[PDB]
């Protein structure tokens, strides 16, 4: 009845040495692979040393299609560091032809069911190499229809039906920026990214993915809408149907260092900079706080209880983490399944090793 999307990320099978052998498919109805990467307006291999060469990811994702038929693998195209490719792409029939083949090829070639567009993001916002013009608004449009219909006529020839979804903003400028109440009728569904509210991006500490608002959180420049509850209800409002909303969920955390205590323990406090982190400074595996920090070596957890979030602080270090507990991840499911919703989806698989979050969610919907 409920869709569970797991993103699973290519890299995952270098230092987390974490392949799609050590997925459990019975946790799951779809993978979306991170990424494919854009070259000269085509959707193409991000990492031959482990897509289609090395490690051979995709070989191991078509290994568990036959084990699992229900599955259905979908290529996740762009992301945060590969988006820069999409505004060409969009911008004439040629080129949107062109991508929309491409992509076609893409999943016929290497035996995926869909294709994920994961653009970050139309108009405006992105990394520091990212391209933007103002008829994205439009244009988004325009490639959706294009791999539409490029999709259903591949679908048809082939005797397969090809998903065909996005990833989408948790800050609501995304809709001012897009025509989802247009595109919400070509997409199988819509995977919200209903987190990466607060980062180390600002100074001082907040939630990752707060469940609602916060108004004791008044720190410079963060909306009243940066919440889940809000988000979902911004994405109602805009069009996309109660059914077709898949709720995003983090299984990583975010750290910071130096947070001044405040009377919160840390929480909307200013802090020095990037706290510990598994694989980088500031970015932390669920499996890591687990193991390593949850009420465990001077980290102690706190709940807020206007936000429905939990975080843990470091007296000593003045270190604050922002994570995912269950307490809050069993309020997000019930919310799913009371307003009808599509399903959970979550970044990122490799991030949770005891299965803590993914087996919960789980549980819950399937
Ligand atoms: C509320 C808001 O808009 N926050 C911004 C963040 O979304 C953004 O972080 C990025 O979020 C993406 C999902 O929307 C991720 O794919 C991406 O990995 C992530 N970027 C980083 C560096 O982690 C940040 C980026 O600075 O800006 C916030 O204002």
């Amino acid at each position: 009845s409920y869709r569970v999307v797991a993103y699973y990320i290519s890299w995952g099978a270098y230092g987390r040495s974490y392949f799609p052998s050590d997925i459990d498919y019975s946790k799951v109805t779809h993978i979306n692979y991170a990424f494919a990467n854009i070259k000269d307006g085509e959707v193409v291999v991000g990492d031959p040393g482990v897509d289609d060469g090395g490690k051979n990811n995709f070989t191991a994702l078509r290994k568990a299609k036959k084990a699992h038929p229900h599955l259905r693998n979908l290529i996740s195209v762009g992301g945060w560091s590969w988006s820069s490719g999409f505004s060409d792409a969009a911008a004439t029939p040629e080129a949107r032809k062109r991508f929309a083949d491409s992509a076609v090829a893409f999943i016929r070639k290497y035996g995926f069911d869909g294709v994920d567009i994961n653009w970050e993001y139309p108009v405006e916002g992105g990394a520091e190499n990212m391209k933007h013009r103002p008829e994205d608004k439009q244009n988004y449009t325009l490639l959706t229809r294009s791999l539409r219909e490029a999709l259903d006529t591949a679908g048809k020839a082939d005797g397969k039906y090809y998903e065909l979804t996005t990833a989408v903003w948790g800050n609501d400028k995304f809709i001012a920026n897009t025509e989802m109440d247009k595109v919400s009728r070509d997409f199988d569904f819509i995977n919200v990214m209903s987190y990466d509210f607060n980062g180390t991006w600002n100074k001082f500490s907040g939630h990752n993915a707060p469940f609602v608002n916060d108004p004791a959180y008044d720190k410079p420049g963060i909306g009243k809408t940066f919440n889940v509850v809000s988000a979902v209800e911004a994405y109602l409002k805009a069009g996309v149907p109660a059914d077709k909303l898949v709720v995003g969920v983090p299984l990583y955390g975010y750290s910071w260092k130096g947070c001044a205590a405040g009377e919160r323990n840390g929480e909307y406090q200013d802090c020095n900079g990037k706290g510990r982190g598994t694989w980088e400074d500031g970015n932390l595996d669920f499996t890591d706080i687990e193991k390593n920090l949850l009420n465990k070596k001077g980290f102690k957890r706190y709940w807020n209880d206007t936000a429905k979030a939990a975080y843990l602080y470091n007296a000593e270090t003045g270190e604050f983490v922002t994570y995912e507990d269950p307490q809050a991840l069993k309020i997000k499911l019930d919310y799913i399944k009371s307003k009808g919703l599509g399903g959970a989806m979550y970044w990122e698989i490799t991030a949770d090793r005891k299965q803590t979050l993914v087996n919960l969610i789980a549980d819950e919907l399937l």
